[PDB]
This record gives C-alpha cells, sequence and structure tokens, in this order.
C-alpha cells in the first residue's frame, strides 16, 4: 500500500483518461468523474490521502484465519449434530455466531463476503443480523482454535473434545 | 512526480491502449486521442515533456492551510455578528477576500475548487472577481493564524481579539 | 512477478476503476466485475493472492527453445524426405511429437499457440491428441538440440547425422 | 525503459482487462485482444518481448535539435531573401533538405511529426521526398548549429555569416 | 520471535526425540505424539504454523504494570478503609474489579495467574466473575495510575487524592 | 533449514543426552541410540548429512493448496449432484483422484494425512489405491483451481462452470 | 557455471588456437572447426549460447547419492541371498531397477558411466533397457535410503528391516 | 570480452605453449607462430592490444533479430506466392535483399554464415552480390518487424498485411 | 547470556514438552512443572526474566584464577613446611582462607564446588566456615599472584620468597 | 561447532531440566548429572569449556575419503584374486591394514564404526589388531587413490594397474 | 585454489578439445581421453573432484626452507672437513639424512626432485633410502636453522658452533 | 601479471595436457616437459615462481613511445637531407642510435623486434652493435619528442627546427 501522492505522471494520465472516458460511459456521474479528475491533474494533496482511505487491506492469514474458524464450526456442528448422547451441549454453543460490528467489521464484512459472494457455508445459520455477534469474538475464536488443532484428529470428536474446545 | 518519460513500456501499451479505446467512445476526437498515441508509442520527449507539465502539486499542508484560513474567517464573521457592542470594526475586515490570481494561482484555485465542487463556504461573500484578491495575500493570512490559534477559545471570539487578529 | 498485493493504491484505483467499466460495458457480468472490485478496494489478501495465480510466465529463452526444437524437427524432415535413400528412418522418428499434457502443459500450449494462433509449422502432423506426447520430452529434445547445433550444416542433413540427432 | 517483461502482476491485470474491453469496444478485432491477453495472462516472453519493440524513444534534447535546426534554417533563409547581392548563394543551400529515411528515421519521423501534426514551419519547402534527404545530415546539421550560434546576432545574418554557416 | 518453521534440523531432532519419549513414558496419548512426530519430521508448514499459535507473549512490563494496578487498588481500598468520613466514596470504587474476558484476556489471564498461582492478592473480592470485569478497563487504570504515581505518597491517601485517583 | 551439522555443542549435548535417556526408557533399542550418540559425539559429518535427509519440508502455501483443490472437487461433487440435471458429467471427472506417488509423494502423502490422522475428507472415494493418481496431477490441479476461483461464486455451479472447470 | 560468451580474449585466443591445430591434425572434419573458429572469433552470441548447451553439470552429492543408491541395493541383495529363509520377497523387489530415461536421463547416464566405464556393480542385473526404469524413480530411492541409513547395521539386513526399506 | 593484457601468466604459458606446438605442426607458418609467441612471452603492450581487435562481438539478440528478418520474408514470399491476385505487389518486395556492406558488414557476414555454413534459407536469391544491398536496410527491417509481430497471425497473410508489413 | 523472553518457538516447544515429561516422571512435583509450563506456552515475560535469573557465569580466566590461588597456598605450604630453619613464620599465613560470603558469593561457591565437588585440593584447612574469609580476599589474592609467578621457581620457595608473596 | 559457553539462557534450562530427569532415570548417576546441572546453572566457564572437548568433528569429505580407501582394497583384493600368474604381487598389499593409533586415532575410529557398527567390509582381514596400521597410513592412501581414481576402469584391474596403485 | 567444478564454460571446452586432440595423436589411449572427455561435458562432479586431487601445492617459502637445510648442511659439513680435532662429533651428524616419507612425503618428493632432475646436492651421501629417514624431520630441521642463521658467520664454523647446531 | 601460482586446477589441467602433447609431437624433449609437467602438478611453488619470471611486460604507451621517437628520427633525416642550404648539421645527430643495454634492456629489444621481426624502418642505419646505444637515452629521447611535437609541422622541418630538437 503506497499513497495515491506517491503516484507518478504516467498513472495521473492513465487515471485521468479513466475519469473522461468513465464521464463518457456513465454521464449520470460526470460530477464525481470531472471532480475526481480536477483532484488526480491538479495534485490535490488533501483530496488525494481522502482517496487513501477508500483501500483496505485483510492480511491473506487473517482472511485464513476466519475461514478455519468457519470450518471448525462446520467441524463442531457434524461432530455434535452425530452424538447420541448429547451431554447437555446446547447446539447454540455449536454455532457460529459471527462477529462484532462495532470492533470486527472488516472480519464480518470477510463473513458475509465469503457466505454472500463466494457461496461458502450457505447452510450456517446467520442469525436475524446476518452473523453480527455485536460483542468481539476474536480472541475467543482463537483459543478454540488453539484447542480444535490439538485434537490428534479435527473432524468426527468426541463429546470431551467438543466441550473443550468450546470452552477455551 | 515522476516524470512521463521515465515511465515503463507497460505504463506505454496501457496508455496506448486507452488512446484507442477513447478513439472507440469519442470519435470526433480521434486526431487528438492518436496524436497522444503517437507521442508515448514513439517516446517523443519532448511532447512527453509536455504532458508532465499538466500536472500539478498542492501539498496536503497547503490545502489543509487555504482551509483553515477560510474557518478563520467563519470564526470572525460569527463572532462579528455577536458583538453586543460594536466597536466599530468593519465587516470587509472580517470578510475572506481571497488569493492574488497573478502570484497565488493555485492557492485561489482551490478555494474556488473548495466552494463550487465540494460546496464548503458557500455562504462567504465571493469578490466582484471569486475571490480574487489582487494582492498577495498568503503571509499576510499566516499572520493572522499564528494569532487567531493563540486565543485560548476559537470561536465566539471578543473585539479585543477580534482586532488583534485582523492587524497582524 | 511481483504479486498483486503489493500493488500500489493509484494501481487499486486504476484496477477499481476498470471494474467500474467493464460493469457499464457489460452489465450481464456485473457479478464478477463487482466481486473482483470488492476484492481490490477491501483489498482481501487470500482473494489477491488467487488473482497472482492466473498469471504466468515461460521465459523468452524457453518460447525459442521450443520453436528451435520445431525447427529442428522441420529440418530434420527435410533433410528425411530428400534422402537418395532412407536407410530404414522410420518417420514417425523425424516427426515432431508434442509435449506431455501432465507435466509439460506449458510447452505444449506455446505449441498450440504458435500453430493455432501464430499459424506457424502449421503443415505439421498434430498428434491424434494436437501435440500431447503423452510423455515427458523436454530432456529429450534437449539432447537432440545439442547434437543438431554440432552439425556444422543443420539442413540438408545426411542420414548418419540424422540418426545422430534422433537416437540422443 | 523497463520492458514489458517485467511489469507487475497488478500492470498485466490492467492490460489484461483493457483488451477485454477493446474486445467489448470493437469486436471486430476480437482475435488480435484475445492473442494479446493470452501473450500477457500468460507471460509469453518472446511475445511480451516483442511488444518492446513497439515502443521508442527520442530524447528531449535531441527533439528540441531537430527543431533548432529547422529554425536555423528559418534564419538563414529569411536573411538570404534581405540580402542585396545573394552573392552567387543557390537558395537551395540555405533550403531545410530534411534527414536520412534509411539512417535517420526517428529524426525524419520527428520532422513529419512537427509540419503535419503540429503544424509548424508548413511554408518549409518539402522537395519531393517530403523531407528524406537520403543522404545522412546530423552531423552535418550539427557543424552548421555550431557556427550559427557562435554568431553574436543569429537573425538578419550577413552574406559572410550565412556562407560560414552552410559551409561548416 | 522465531516461528517454528524457522528451527534447525537439530531442533527437528530434539522434538522427533520427545515425541517418542513421551510415546515410552505414556502410551495412552501415542496417537497424539506420533502425529507431532510427523509434522516435525516432514516439515509440514501449516501444521507448523499452528503449533505456533499455542505459543504467546506478554511482555515485562505488561506483567508488572497489571500487577502495579493491583497494588494501587491495595493503596486505595487501605487509604479508603482509615478515613473518618469515608465521604459518600462507595467502595466498589476502591474495589479491583479486573479486565475484559472478551478484549483484554491475556490480562485476565495473568491476573487469574497472579492470584490463583501465585498467590497474591488472595484477599482481593474477585466479585462474580473471577476479576472478568466485562467491559474494557486498560486504558482506565493508565489514567488512575497517572494520577496515583502523582501523588508525592502513593499510601495513607486522602479522600482527595482517592477521589482524584478513581475519578481519572 | 539448516544442518545438523552446524548445530552448536548445546545442542550437541542436548540430542547426547536424549539418546542416553532413550537407552535408560528402551534399553531394547540401546544399539540404535548408542550409534546416533557416537555420531552426534564425534561429529561424524557423512551420517549427519543423513540426519539431515530424515527431515523434509512441505510449505505452508503448498499444504494449503492441496486442501484447497480437495475443497474444489468438494464444491464441484455437490454442484454436480445438485444438478437439475447432469448433462453427460462423468462422475470420475468431478471425483478427486490424487497425487502420483512416484513424482508427487509428499503430495500424496498429506492427501493421506490430512484424511488418516485429521480426519478431513473421509466420505471422498479413495482411490483402488488410497489418493495414488499413477499420473502426475499438480499442473492439471493448479489450472482448475484458477477457473474455479475465477467463479463469483464458488458452490453451487452451474454445469457450465462445472466443466470448465474440468476442462482447464 | 560461467557462459561460454563471457569468455576473455585470452580464453578466445586460446579456443581459436586449438580449432586452427585440431584443423593441422585432423583435415578430415575442417569444415566443423572452421566453423567453430568463426564463431569464437566473431562471437557471435547465439551460437555460443548453443556451445554452452553442450555442458552439463551433475553436482557431486548427487553423484554420490546414486552410487549409495546402487551400494543400498547391493546390500539388499546380499542380505536377502543370505535369508536363512526368505519371506515371500520378490527378488524383483531387491533388485536395482535404475532410472527413467525421459525425466532422469542425468541419472540414468551416470548409472551407466559407472557400470560401462568404471567397471562398478558390473554383476548388478541390468534392465531389459540397461537401467532403464521407464518410470521416476528419484523420489522412492530416497525414501529408500533414509530407513536403510536409520538401520543401525547396514548389511546383513533382517527381512524386517529389508520390507521396511523396499515398502518406504 | 576482457582484453588480452590482463590475462594472468598461466594463459601466457597456455597460449606460449601453442604457438610452440603450432611451429611443430605448421612449419610454414612458423614465422608467424613465433613472433606471437614473442609478443606473449614478452607482454609487448601495443601487440597485445592489436590482438583484441580480432575478437568481435554480434550479441545473440541481434543474431536472433536478423534470423527473424529471413523468417519474415519467407512469411512474405510464402504468402504472396499463394495469393491469387497478388495486387500489383511486386515480388522485389517480398525477397529479401540483405545488408549493407560498408554500413552493415557485421550483419551481411551473419547472413552468410547462416547461408552458407548452416545451410538456412537456401532457397533465397541472394542476387548476383551474395546478400549485399549497398544500402543499409536495418532501421527499415526494424519496422517491418514491429508490423508483421503486430498481426494476429504471422504466416498466410492477406494481401492487405504483406502491403502493410512492405510499406512500414 | 541470551534471555530466555527471546527464546524460538522451538525453544518453547522442546521446553514445555520436558515439564510435561517431568510430570510423568515426577508427578509428586506436578504443580511446578505445570506453572513453568504456563509461563513459557503463555511467553510470561516477569516470569521468564525470573528464570534468567537462575542462570549465572563465572568466566573461564575467574576459575583459573581461583584454582591458581589455591595452587598457590600449596606451593607455599608445601615450601613452609619444608624450611630446615625455621624463620618463625605462621602456618595460618601460608594457609588458604577462602573468600568473602557478602562480596565474594561467586568465588567461596567456586573453592566448595572445587573442593566437594571435584576433590581437589581435600587437604586443605577448611575455615570454622568452609573457606568463608568474611574480609574480602580478590584483590590482596591478586598481589600474592603477581610475587609468586615473578618468582623463577614457584615450587620449593625460601623463606625469603615466602615472605615476599604473603606480604604483597 | 559454536561453545557451550555460548549455549542462549534457554538452552541452559533445557539442559537442567534434562540433567534433573536423568538422576530420575539413572540414579546410580546421579552424582555426574548433578555436577552437570551446577556447572549449567552456575555457567562455571572452565566446566563448561572442558564440555566442548567431548564433541569432535570428522568431516563430511574425510569420513568418505576413508570409505573410499576400503572400496580401493576390495577393487584391488578381487582384482588380485582374479588373475591368474598373480606376478609376485604378495597379497598383504592388496589387504587394508588400515591406520595409526596415535597419529590417525580419528580414522582408525572411523573405520571400526563402519565395520562394527555400520556393518561394512566385514569380510576384511582386521589383523589381530583391529585395523591399527601402528604406523601412519593417510598420505600413502592418497597416493593410492589418486593413481586409482585414473585407471579408466577401476575394477577388474590388470596385475599392471594394481602394481601402479600399490607402488604409489 | 578454485576447484575444476568452478572451471569455466571456456575451460570444460578447452579441456574437451584437448582431449579430442590427445586422441588423434595418442589413439591407443583413447579409452582414457575419452572417459576424461565424458567427464568434463557432462560436469560429472565426483569424477572431478577426483581430478583436484591430482594437484597439490608447496609453498615458495617451504620449497626455500628444503633448500636451506640441505644449504646448510652442506655448511655443517665442509666446516667439520676442515676440523683438527673433529672432536668425537660423529660424520653422520652434519649429514643429510631427509624427510619422513609417511608423514612428510611432499618435503621428501621435494629434494629428490631436487637432487635427480635439478641435479643441485648431487653430492650428498643420500643413504639406503634415498633420503627417506623414516622420522619426521622438520621440526628438528627447523631448531637446526634457527641457530645456525644466529651464527655471525654460516660458513667455516667452529666445533662449538657445529655442536651447538646439531644438538639445536 | 597475477602469477602462475595462483592458477585454477583447470588451468593446471590445461598446463598438464600441454606437456604430455608436446611429449608426443617433439619427443626429443620429452625430459623437459615431464620437468614442467611435475613442477606444475605438484604446485611446486619456488619452481612455479621461476615460470613467472620467464614473462615481461612493456606498457603500450612505451611501445608507443618508442616507435614515435623512431618516427621522429624518419622526421629529422628526411628534414635535413631536404635541406637546400647546409647548416653543417652533421648526420649522427638526426640518425637514431637505439638504446643501452646495460639499463634499457626492454627497449632495445622492441626497437630490435620492429626492425627484425615487424619490418619496419629497415633502411635506418643500424649501430655496430644493432642500435645499442651504450649511453642511457630515455631521458633525452623524451626532451626531444616534447619539442618536435611543439613544432607546427613535424615534416619537412627547417634547419632551425632540427636544431631546436636535437640540442634538447
Ligand atoms: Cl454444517
Ligand atoms: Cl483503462
Ligand atoms: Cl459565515
Ligand atoms: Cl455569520
Ligand atoms: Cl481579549
Ligand atoms: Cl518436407
Ligand atoms: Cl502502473
Ligand atoms: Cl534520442
Ligand atoms: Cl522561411
Ligand atoms: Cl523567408
Ligand atoms: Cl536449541
Ligand atoms: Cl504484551
Ligand atoms: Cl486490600
Ligand atoms: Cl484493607
Ligand atoms: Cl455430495
Ligand atoms: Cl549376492
Ligand atoms: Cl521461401
Ligand atoms: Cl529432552
Ligand atoms: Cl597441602
Ligand atoms: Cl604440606
Ligand atoms: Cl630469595
Ligand atoms: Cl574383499
Ligand atoms: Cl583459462
Ligand atoms: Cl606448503
Ligand atoms: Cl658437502
Ligand atoms: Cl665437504
Ligand atoms: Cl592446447
Ligand atoms: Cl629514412
Ligand atoms: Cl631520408
Ligand atoms: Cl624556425
Amino acid at each position: 500500500q503506497e499513497s495515491t501522492m506517491e503516484m507518478t505522471n504516467a498513472q495521473r494520465l492513465i487515471l485521468s483518461n479513466q475519469y473522461k472516458m468513465m464521464t463518457m460511459l456513465d454521464p449520470a456521474n460526470a460530477e464525481r468523474y470531472r471532480r475526481l479528475q480536477t483532484i488526480i491533474e491538479r495534485g490535490y494533496g488533501l483530496q488525494m490521502r481522502e482517496l487513501d482511505r477508500e483501500f483496505g487491506e485483510l492480511k491473506e492469514e487473517t482472511c485464513r484465519t476466519i475461514i478455519d474458524i468457519m470450518e471448525m464450526y462446520h467441524a463442531l456442528h457434524v461432530s455434535w449434530s452425530n452424538l447420541q448422547d448429547q451431554q447437555s451441549i446446547d447446539e447454540r454453543r455449536v454455532t457460529f455466531l459471527g462477529f462484532d460490528a462495532a470492533t470486527e467489521a472488516r472480519y464480518l464484512g470477510y463473513v458475509r463476503f465469503m457466505v454472500n459472494v463466494e457461496g461458502r457455508y450457505t447452510h450456517f445459520d446467520a442469525g436475524t443480523h446476518g452473523f453480527n455477534a455485536q460483542t468481539p469474538m476474536w480472541e475467543k475464536y482463537q483459543r478454540m482454535l488453539n484447542v480444535w488443532h490439538a485434537c490428534p484428529r479435527q473432524y468426527h470428536l468426541s463429546a470431551n473434545e467438543i466441550n473443550q474446545i468450546i470452552n477455551a
């Protein structure tokens, strides 16, 4: 992530040409494109920095971690569903509840992208709030994962294994 | 701002392709785009320098200072009009006058951008010449800012404070 | 090749703009474009790496070696046909057979691009599988090329020369 | 400057998207665009090198020098046309003849650009081959420029000054 | 600190021998040990990363700060219990409440360690969730510590000093 | 990986001690332990290199790619079974076949570890040879993954999508 | 290996002289020698690279591994023949089969050099194809060597040991 | 290309011995060999530098470019020969005429080497001057190649394609 | 001595595994080992610093100097008791007295190690307090050594020499 | 080989724990383990250096050289045994006699390890002194090897070849 | 110095040409030459190492020292042969005895070279083993040289000077 | 000039092979070549230094200066003999005399090389001793050159100029 302010003159010309094309292709938004064209041509620094703030980052390992959490709960729920006596293990406890909108919006956004766009885990119960847990869940999932990955087998888990993971 | 003359061949190819697409989208200007396409393909250095001259720079801090000066006049004017007592302060002195066209062109442009494009400060009395002061003002404004920001309350100024500011 | 994850913010904006333009030009595929736009804007690292995987490399020297092998077989086949007569050399021996789909896919792909897109060597007998030899050939061809280029004349080969080449 | 083979994956993706867009806009040439898209996507080094050869360079100073030579002939010819005794100074010797098509192609290309595209020196006599002098002129013009710029005044030249220049 | 993936072959062999020994000593868990032995012997990068996540860090200064906060509450509460007019200073406000289980887990873990394992501050009231305050406290405690350490004497505090601290 | 030959003297002592302990714990195998103890103590370089050869590596990204390929086949097989109906797509096409024992042994080994030890993908039809495809697959799977990840939704695939993937 | 294109002028002269001497000694092949002399003297870069391709490398450790594999099979076969009796271990299992001509040509070539030129292992049953296994073996042999060198004694192996080795 | 003057003493001894051998092998030229022996032994610097001038260089890409030009004309001539109406396209225009002896002797020498020694393109008409064009042809061929390689197919070219290439 | 806090994750894992094995071997101390296991797994920095404080250092040269001082007293005592003449030298002065517990603790420890563990100097008269001098002695001993080693014969000293040594 | 004195605190703790375990596992040697534990904990430098002297080094090439010497004598003896007239070649001369205990103990130790532990060359006559030659043999074997490896075939050697090797 | 494995491709080609020439000149040994040609062409690392061992080094200073020792004995023996009372100084003690064949082979080799090839010190008595002293002499001779060169005159030595030298 | 002692083992091998070939070609000198072969194979440093001393150096500029001095005398002599007037200039003074054998040996050698081998200046009056001046002349010649080259015409000198030159 290098800043737009550091872009080269060639990159400025490339962008400028795109804004001119976008006005041709989408005249309803010419006001926006002409404004951006001015910012880029004149090199208005405040507005260029404000452009940086439109680009985010979610590291590859963080993405992978969020997916692994969902896989863990698939593992937990399958294992649970296939128990005989479910030892008072409440189903709500082997259900992925997601992440916090205030504090973990990047994570929650990623969950929604994996389900709604990529179409993964479409059988998971989102609740009535689309995986907003409304309390932070990151550090807790990290404890669960540490226990889960320490099981000598991660799928077809015993009730005890399930309890150790949900309890972490 | 790295010169267009230092662009990579991938960037030349990207620009070349844009000029072709621009021709497709806006055939009426085919001559203009074909000319630019030739300059970029042939790497005509003189014309590439001329392209560089189309791209300006207004540093982020300078944009912020222009905005601050306008905010300062908002404070001064709101303070002035709220003075129960008069002290016979002229309104022209508590009114933002703008920048010098001849030697402050980047600054006057930015004011006009902030007003007409971003929509900020639209209640300010523009010039007879749309914020073209005609005297150089940067140095002055700087003196006024230094005083304004030294007031422990920057808004709802007293007449003493108003006068300290405009006199700097 | 530098990874998409290292791209600059100007490059993210160029790309984002492209996906916006592609939606305007081809709303049928807006789902595809919007998804990519999101990956680029939010900087989703896992999906960005996946994008990396769409981009191959076949070094120039490797390209040239594949063409050289085809040229070698041209030389071999003309030489073998022009033989006052041919000393029980089977024509299959002096016929370019191609590359292994499984372990030599990039090489096979280039063969097909050179014949099918560039139009070179169109008179070569393609396989019953369009130059899929179904066994690795790269190492064999290198041994053949070494003998071929050691022949003081490389076209109009003697049957001794032809045999030394094919038995390499 | 950086060969196309050095382009980043971001630049490859940008180029690939342009070929997709150009196909949407200009389906008659879809073959050309798809071929390029393949080269860029697969990283076919030999074809990427060939792309490099489409891009030239003519240094800013060399551009200026070509223009200066034309201006010199303008100075010479105007000067000649106010001489009373034009001596036996032939007009052809104060006529810009151009550059060698075979060995000075980039220089001849730029003269043609300057006259035909930019519209400068349109009153110059182009002769019978559009400023192709058919013999190398660069070194000669350099000798002439050296004498011309050593004149304390460069316009309204004396006949002595003219002969000194053209004989250089 | 160095991930397990960076360990030397000597360290791998040491770890492999430990798993062999642990199997000799604890054959009931041979499955767990043999699985780890495989991961280490084969260098399975993904499982080695997962091992990394079993190891945490809590910087020496952060440990000391947690202890200091507890000591501060000790100072406050002792001080409060020798006040004549305890003002309407509620005892709960000079009671250490702990840390947030969800967002300050490492901090809550350390309090619990210090009390339950090291046996310090055993007379502290742990409340109804074993020092889980259920809301982030770190920043608050930092403000309190700042006032407390600015007292010329930190023990046998005045009511004014107490209120200054707790209101921080 | 750093070679056992580069180990420090502290590491040699740790290892030597281990072999001594293993003899105490498992005198049945004292011959093995004592031999290793001698190699380490005397620093016998040839045998130390041989020890190096016991330690493999399979990079984390490689691990993840193998799992991703299995997940791709899961997606393909569910999609193919959920088809309102299936357009003569043979199920063998959408069945994970594994890796080549001869040239892909590390990959095959990981597949087996993930199924047999971790318990993942236990419902996959293993071969008549437990995922030994008996022909190289790595390159094929990469081509499939590239198509799969370019599908805006990756689960619940259309038969067009399924075909594009399998024919890659 | 440094390329012939980087050779010094003294090295070009040494080489040129050699080709001159070879012509004097063997005028029958003067055409070959003179051609090489020209390539070296004129420094024809393409043909010089072709010369590079005549020179292989097989690292010393690789040489030694091939010999070690043959020695392993010697140990296996003697052990298997000396068995008081043999537990249905097929002799083909304990017979060195060689390397794959297609993908393992350097290895196969060294096997043949060691037997046919150095005279080592002349009692080994060569193939029906002189140690061309016609399938890749390098990875298999490495797995076998790892087991063999972990045997405290490597000659006079038990049938358990023999089986562990061959099944690796 | 490092100079003979920088050669090491070992290289001097090697050369000296070769000159002694060459006198034995070719006594008719002993005068030459004894002279060179003296130059090398005494390290006569002027004469050593004069040796440098016997070694040339023609870069690999330049070699490849010259061959590609010949291939282009093979492409042009085949395409031409297979037209129905050859649209007044003069055969002399799709015939490779070669290079200039004065200015491009290295290039012309390479053409002669490829045809006379390597035996390639033996069906090309050399003219009566063995591919001496007697005017510079390099920059022009570069234009032709740029057009040729921009054709979406390079062989079996239309008349228009042929005209665009020959016209460049 | 690199701090425990800087240990690698492989070293954390090694230590963790030791504490588990220690529990297996010495279950009575399970609480102590489990505590250390937690410190190491969680990376509790304060407790890890405390671990560092358990490890000391006595430089090799300092150990050698302690031993030399004891050897010096052996020489002095053997010399003294061999004096035919008396010269009334007290035996206490020719008897090694040890080191100061309070400020020379590392030194007194090493004497006690050398005597009680290594078994050296077991005939020396230990203290009433086992070589605890109670006055600091290092500096003194250093003065005595300097004199002793300046005697051309270090053993079978004269009374003059003995006195020179003890008086320093 | 880095010294024990440079070991890290983590390595000290690892060693300390091993000595505590070893006392549990081998109480008869607790005296030794407790002593080493003290040395490591207190960092007694003299004793730590004395630990270094327990670790040796025999480079991989030296190991390989010793084995090659034994192989050479296998080669010599087989060749000899298969001669018809053994030309007064004394069998003692084609028998490996080993190395010198005083001067070459590392080498002799390696021979004994290869035969007694690894079980190689078990048919060799050790003499009555287990391969102690009692005179240095290293430099001589180097001469033998140089000759042996210069034979164009190393096995099935003529009598002359045998004599040249034994004579070196 | 640079091992053969490091040689450049130019050096490989030079060596290959020599083997070809040596075969032309000495066809009786074609087998030897062709074998070496193969090793060099294929870059067989193990055989290239073996070539390295054919080349030794004896530093210039070590050569000079050997000669100096001989000269010293010349000085001693001449000096002895002009003594009147030769004391009971035995002549054998002023006779150069040589060097140890087993441990000082390079030194013994050089004496033999100097006497037998260069013809120096031919009047020296070589004894019964051609200057093989059968015991290491290097260190002794160094002590002698030290005394000899400390004589203010080194020739026409006194008997005292002689005994001082030989007793060194 | 890097010493022979620093040659690489490839260069030792090349030299060794030359001495073998030299023996084949010139068997009468076998003793001389075998001696050199031994020096090079054994790396006898003293004899290798002696080889270095066989190779000289005469810098290019020094060769050029010698030639210039001879050219200067050509100019002087041609000028002298063309003097219509005499001015009684002696011919000896306008005649090149050569260089000093004792202290200018490299210079006299080069003159003799230029005359007798290159054939330059063959009309010059050689000495009674073939250009051996017997007085050192370099410094003188330098003075004469400085004057000669300061004459604006270097040939067809006047008597004034001739005298200025010879007198320097
Ligand atoms: Cl589920
Ligand atoms: Cl674009
Ligand atoms: Cl306002
Ligand atoms: Cl207002
Ligand atoms: Cl005020
Ligand atoms: Cl044909
Ligand atoms: Cl870019
Ligand atoms: Cl230029
Ligand atoms: Cl004009
Ligand atoms: Cl005019
Ligand atoms: Cl360690
Ligand atoms: Cl922390
Ligand atoms: Cl308390
Ligand atoms: Cl209290
Ligand atoms: Cl399914
Ligand atoms: Cl057998
Ligand atoms: Cl043709
Ligand atoms: Cl351990
Ligand atoms: Cl004593
Ligand atoms: Cl005593
Ligand atoms: Cl004394
Ligand atoms: Cl044997
Ligand atoms: Cl060389
Ligand atoms: Cl030496
Ligand atoms: Cl003598
Ligand atoms: Cl004598
Ligand atoms: Cl040679
Ligand atoms: Cl003359
Ligand atoms: Cl003359
Ligand atoms: Cl004059």
